[PDB]
């Protein structure tokens, strides 16, 4: 892969894959429509986050990662973030479903899809089983602002809610 | 792929994380461990039926809750195991069980790692899914066995059929 850095732009044609949070797919053994979501159009003129993970419903990200970007989402939205996606390896289907054990509606946050881990491998930062590594990247109006890996898999500290927030901080 | 008489394949082995109460919660994720189903199986009466994946549309509204709501006619006719199948990992298998309210092992919820074992059989489809299908095994022989017609057909591997191919 490429890697990231703060001061690159955000990859053209990067596409993922996810169904769209509806009320009357809301119950977790309802199944929506899974669509295409080209985030480099998309995320053009918005201010994003987005956090990768090994996978939906493993226990680190499960437990910590995504309640805890849940937690702060009141705290990122009032310093200008417009979107918030977590994104793993993982079909349209199950992120979806994700979504719904967290609780989340609407697009409060983005249960996204990176199919085949294709966006993740194209920067080097995905593992040897396919899975998207854990990372996060700050992408201000197609700019990336932060980006940070972790030095290992069940490690979150780098792409945290709270340390994302405090680059946000400043 | 296999029929009625067929010898299951020997060394196949799936993935999943067994239940357990203090994972009870959707949001509380267990540590996926191997589970040899050639070993497990050779003296045990199975059902095994894998379909395209957890939390899809046909799968969830109607082919796991027939297996679930037809459990106790299903233990009633000597069945030990009843197990899904399908290419999502362990983690999400798991997850999915406790979205459909099974517990403990009334029915197990199993990964097929890169459908390796479905591809084995030529069972799988172009994208990596297992296909939707069924095996009854009985002492490590095949009793029947039922190939869908397409991904979202549900017939020949439902609770109902294969409930009455169960003599
Ligand atoms: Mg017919």
């Amino acid at each position: 892969g490429s890697g990231l850095k703060a001061g690159d732009s955000f990859p053209s044609d990067v596409v993922f894959s996810y169904i769209p949070w509806s009320e009357d797919k809301g119950e977790i053994t309802a199944s929506g429509i899974p669509i295409n979501y080209n985030a480099s159009k998309e995320w053009a003129d918005k201010k994003v986050i987005l956090f990768a993970l090994p996978g939906a419903f493993t226990p680190v990200s499960s437990a910590r990662h995504v309640p805890e970007y849940i937690e702060k989402l009141p705290e990122i939205r009032a310093k200008g973030v417009d979107v918030v996606a977590v994104l793993a390896y993982n079909d349209a289907y199950v992120m979806s479903a994700w979504g719904k054990a967290n609780q989340v509606t609407g697009d409060d946050i983005l249960f996204l899809s990176d199919p085949d881990a294709r966006f993740s491998k194209s920067i080097g930062w995905a593992d040897e089983e396919g899975r998207t590594k854990r990372y996060a990247l700050v992408i201000d109006h197609g700019k990336i602002t932060y980006a940070a890996l972790e030095p290992a898999k069940n490690h979150l500290e780098f792409s945290s809610a709270e340390t994302v927030l405090k680059h946000l901080h400043h």
